[PDB]
């Protein structure tokens, strides 16, 4: 539940592979040399340190199905190294490329379902994901998403790829954001963008440049699906709910739960036959 620097990583785990490509960093497939455990690794080269101690602290205390599983934290040499549950599914980001196709109402209302539990579970104790996306959304063969990140590949990316475009207005300006009693809701506002980016495989405003999209979320009404007939009232109404500009009327997770689009979500099914699709 914290990081080992008397430990030499190599001595439990092997590196057998790369994962994606893809700006954020070098993510590796690691196999333990004792269990046969599977981990994705990333390995980042006391004042650059530090930073990612709030985010290996939060994924160490977070017993929840639909959050990743610390396996390991390692201090070696100059790198930290973060060994996190393997999620044989991959990225949600990552499927909708591969088939080239979004994802249909039905699988979006799972991940969503699964998405506010989560949410809820992580605001419940103060904690704030900060970087929701589809990217960052992962899956399970069982057709579980697990909530992956935590803000960790941006902050690495730190040292046009890692533009904001799911940020939500009142912070699109920040560094560091101020402690409100609605500083939570920015993650729904992102889990929102997700939505929209899971039905249309590209977030609102892809096609600008960086800087233009600060400005552009800051600036415009919320943003609402690009074809309304495909979709569902509940879906529209739902959107339109959780991308309110203000975050004090903004819903909760708890809130979300209770709305039509989800609150009858008790089945994965959806989602199973999407990860099946994509290992065929
Ligand atoms: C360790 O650190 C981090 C790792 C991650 N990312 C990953 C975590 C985590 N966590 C877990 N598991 C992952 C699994 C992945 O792919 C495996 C499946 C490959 N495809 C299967 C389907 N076939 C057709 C094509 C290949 C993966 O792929 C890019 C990334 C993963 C992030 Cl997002 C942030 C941080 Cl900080
Ligand atoms: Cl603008």
């Amino acid at each position: 539940e914290h990081v080992r620097r008397d430990l030499d990583p190599n001595e439990v785990w092997e590196i057998v592979g790369e994962l994606g490509d893809g700006a954020f960093g070098k993510v590796y497939k690691a196999k333990n040399k004792e269990t046969g455990a599977l981990a994705a690794a990333k390995v980042i080269e006391e004042e650059e340190l530090e930073d990612y101690i709030v985010e290996i602290e939060i994924l160490a205390t977070c017993d929840h199905p639909y959050i990743v599983k610390l396996l390991g934290a390692y201090y070696h040499d100059g790198k930290l190294w973060i060994m996190i549950e393997f999620c044989p599914g991959g990225a949600v980001d990552a499927i909708m490329l591969e088939l080239d196709r979004g994802l249909t109402e039905p699988q979006i209302q799972v991940v969503c379902r699964q998405m506010l539990e989560a949410l809820n579970f992580l605001h419940s104790k103060r904690i704030i994901h900060r970087d929701l996306k589809a990217g960052n959304v992962l899956m399970t063969l069982e057709g579980d998403i697990r909530l992956a990140d935590f803000g960790v590949s941006a902050k690495n990316l730190k040292t046009f790829i890692g533009t904001p475009y799911w940020m939500a207005p009142e912070v699109v300006m920040c560094e560091t954001m101020k402690d409100t009693p609605y500083d939570y809701k920015a993650d729904i506002w992102s889990l929102g963008i997700t939505l929209i980016e899971m039905a249309q495989i590209e977030p609102p405003h892809h096609e600008l440049n960086p800087m233009r999209v600060l400005l552009k979320i800051a600036k415009s009404d919320p943003p609402t699906l690009l074809t309304p007939s495909k979709w569902s009232v509940e879906f529209r109404d739902f959107l339109k709910i959780a991308l309110d500009k203000n975050p004090e009327t903004r819903p909760s997770a708890a809130q979300l739960l209770e709305h039509p689009f989800v609150s009858s979500i008790t089945s994965n099914k959806a989602l199973r036959e999407l990860v099946a699709e994509a290992k065929a």
